[PDB]
């Protein structure tokens, strides 16, 4: 008896069965229904394209893994691991240094023929690029392989002919300017040992390789990196863990890391190899003009009469606001849960996200009496309409979403080295502790002081968190639906009343649910548990390490 276990490109967790007449990782043409369809071997009834499997051994284990960690669909996680063409089907076939730099390059030279994950952590062009390079080189020495991945954006032809002059060997570029034919093409030069360097974005991850020695990520802290639709798998992660099956190091590089990764490295997991005029204004109780105060505006023109350019940066959009006193400097704070009300003007209430607490919005603050309050966190209501006829470090310290202090910590850091330069900073609260130790101790200090806060309110990276999203056109009944998989995720053995869970809240803007957890290993079995018995079913999607925003 032999029968194939056939994984197909469709939305539902499971594999199809069909018979074998006289391996898996194969392609196959199977029936299905009346129509055909192509399909995948996962293991070895209608009866049944490739000679050997299209995935390496690693990737395959890697994909067999990262389904099953982010609870989407086998069929689904292997298409969308292949170029189109394989989907539909068709052939496998296409007819200088310093010291501190040179350290860094030996040490990680010195475990190369095993697993290690480096942190690369040098401020702008201290030259991170010059160590991933010289690494590089001692790898392509050996005959082996590398992966260099970069942000969507990080592919100019700038960055990748200074590459191609640096390396005499084949560098096969995944640019979002190919098509199918010559994507296909390169994919196999990469798995035929023709292709030296692969650098490409975020699904440059799943390309195959003959042998492997390296994988870079530069800029490991950037956003593009986390797919935001289908199937939600973050690139950084899965390459540590390619690199960890694999057996090779892997160089991660930000001169702003991630808190993730900084805690990684304050733990055994990563290894940290290092390379090395501002105004503060306070808004309180002045007139602002588009939320610009005087002073801003004074500095504004003596340097637009200059015929110099001038940057405004705000916190993107859509993003759901907190309340402040203009005067006082009072903010809106939940009194049970010590967190900072959302304010929701458009149904006239305050609201927690942390618990679930409503409260009236008052039209004057009860800490001073001022009738001006405001709302903090909007730069989408164009500012231009205000600007033509003649910031927001509040939405950044005060915002619902916990992550909102590091992505500014980032900004700032970034755009704090990009004749002198000026920068300048409007708040409500200039002596903020958390902004202080960013503005005269730098990004490092920030970010260990954030971590320990972290801690504090066991959020991650000291907790592993899991969210759920709906979206319902009935706007409510949709909510009752995560109301009975949160009663389905409350008796699943392993509630250790640690689980701790966000019943139904509106999303920040949509309902979903929030699942937290100390133990990841822990949270990805009580997800597998509950998501197997499920029955109704509108929408809805399962993010594993969620960005938020
Ligand atoms: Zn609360
Ligand atoms: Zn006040």
């Amino acid at each position: 008896m032999s029968v194939a276990h056939v994984a197909l490109p469709v939305p539902l967790p499971r594999t199809f069965d069909y018979l074998l007449p006289e391996k898996a990782g194969c392609r196959v043409r199977v029936p299905f229904g009346k129509q055909e369809r192509i399909g995948i071997v996962a293991a070895v009834l209608k009866p049944v394209l490739d000679d050997e499997p299209v995935f390496s051994t690693t990737v395959w284990r890697l994909l067999m893994w990262a389904a099953e960690y982010y609870h989407h669909p086998i069929g689904d996680v292997l298409f969308h691991a292949l170029p189109v063409m394989l989907r539909q089907g068709k052939p496998a076939s296409a007819t200088r240094l310093n010291t501190e730099q040179a350290t860094a390059v030996g040490a990680i030279h010195s475990a190369a023929d095993r697993f290690s994950a480096w942190l690369l952590a040098g401020i702008t062009g201290s030259g991170k690029t010059e160590v991933y390079l010289s690494v590089l080189e001692n790898v392509l020495a050996q005959g082996r392989q590398a992966l260099v991945m970069v942000p969507e954006i990080g592919l100019t032809p700038q960055t990748i002919a200074r590459f191609r002059q640096r390396f005499n060997a084949p560098v096969e570029v995944l640019h979002s300017g190919l098509n199918d034919s010559e994507r296909l093409s390169a994919w196999l030069k990469a798995k035929n040992g023709e292709a030296a360097i692969v650098i490409g974005t975020r699904s440059s991850l799943f390309t195959p390789f003959k042998d492997l020695g390296v994988i870079v990520i530069d800029e490991e802290h950037d956003s593009s990196y986390k797919q935001q639709e289908g199937w939600r798998y973050h690139a950084r992660d899965l390459a540590v863990w390619r690199a960890h099956s694999e057996q090779i190091p892997i160089i991660l590089g930000s001169a702003t890391p991630a808190l993730e990764t900084l805690h990684n490295v304050r733990q055994g997991k990563y290894r940290q190899l290092t390379l090395s005029q501002q105004h503060v204004l306070d808004l309180k109780g002045q007139p602002l003009q588009a939320g610009l105060s005087p002073a801003l505006i004074s500095r504004m023109r003596q340097h637009l009469q200059a015929d110099n350019q001038v940057i405004l940066f705000l916190n993107r959009r859509g993003f759901a606001p907190a309340l402040l006193c203009h005067d006082c400097g009072w903010i809106a704070e939940c009194p049970r849960c010590d967190s900072y009300y959302t304010l929701h003007q458009a149904q006239h209430h305050l609201r927690c996200h942390h618990c679930d607490s409503q409260r009236p919005i008052p039209r004057q603050c009860p800490s001073c009496g001022s009738t001006h309050l405001v709302p903090v966190g909007i730069g989408t209501e164009q500012l231009e309409q205000a600007l033509a006829p003649l910031l927001d470090v509040d939405g950044a310290l005060f915002s619902a979403d916990f992550r909102s202090a590091e992505r500014f910590a980032q900004l700032y850091t970034q755009v704090s080295g990009r004749k002198q330069g000026e920068v300048i900073l409007q708040t409500h609260h200039p002596e903020h502790p958390l902004l202080q130790t960013l503005l005269y101790k730098g990004y490092d200090a920030f970010a260990e002081q954030a971590l320990a806060e972290r801690q504090t309110m066991q959020l991650p990276p000291w907790t592993s968190h899991v969210l759920i999203r709906a979206e319902d056109h009935n706007n409510q009944q949709a909510p009752l639906f995560l109301q009975q998989l949160r009663n389905l995720l409350q008796a699943s053995p392993l509630a250790d009343e640690k689980l701790w869970v966000l019943g139904p809240v509106p999303a920040l803007a949509r309902w979903q649910i929030l699942l937290q957890h100390p133990s990841r290993v822990r949270l990805q079995h009580i997800v597998s548990g509950t998501l197997a018995l499920i029955n109704t079913l509108v929408k809805w999607v399962l993010d594993v390490d969620p960005i938020e925003g």
